[PDB]
């Protein structure tokens, strides 16, 4: 049992809600929430740009020096940083980004990021500004995660239509 609210299970260890990332962590804080990166850790708008603003810029200025000491991830890779105010950790995770030619293929490697981690609070890895069919998306979250992820899309209109296209 979990502190997690409001959420349609689509498998075993798939759910899904409506709803703002960053008010969902802030009231779950939950262990892991997901943010939407780049490699570069430069959290500038979408999800990773609310997440960051919901820190105060404390998530940007820990990624500055991140990226000083390691470089820049892998596309299709990730790296675990605190949460702040929002979750205990905050996994970093890069989709392709199809608006910047990335392979698409990569989606799957994403979200094998997430099978490190029992319990998550996620964002649909490739959507929004990055991109990617939403719906293929969530196909392949399914069809990756054998973890317990807790998918927030923030569209209401587009929640709906992964709902009901829902195989
Ligand atoms: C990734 C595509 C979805 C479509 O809604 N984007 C989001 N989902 C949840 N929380 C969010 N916060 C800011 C953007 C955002
Ligand atoms: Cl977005």
């Amino acid at each position: 049992v979990n502190s997690f609210s409001g959420y349609l299970k689509l498998t075993d260890n798939v759910y899904i809600k409506n709803a703002d990332i960053v008010e969902e962590a802030k009231k779950v804080k939950p262990t892991v929430v997901v943010n939407a990166a780049n490699v570069y850790l430069k959290h500038g708008g979408g999800v990773a740009g609310a997440l960051n603003k919901a820190t105060n810029n404390a998530m940007q200025v820990e990624s500055d020096d991140y990226i000083a000491t390691n470089g820049p991830l892998k596309v299709g890779g990730s790296c675990v940083l605190s949460g702040h105010n929002l979750a205990k950790h905050c996994l970093h995770v890069v989709g392709p980004n199809v608006n910047k030619g990335e392979d698409i293929q990569l989606l799957k490697s994403a979200y094998e990021n997430f099978n490190q981690h029992e319990v998550l609070l996620a964002p649909l890895l490739s959507a929004g500004i990055f991109g990617a069919d939403p719906i293929h998306s969530l196909r392949v979250c399914v069809d990756t995660v054998r973890t317990n992820v807790y998918l927030a899309v923030f569209d209401k209109n587009l929640y709906d239509k992964l709902v009901s296209s829902f195989l």
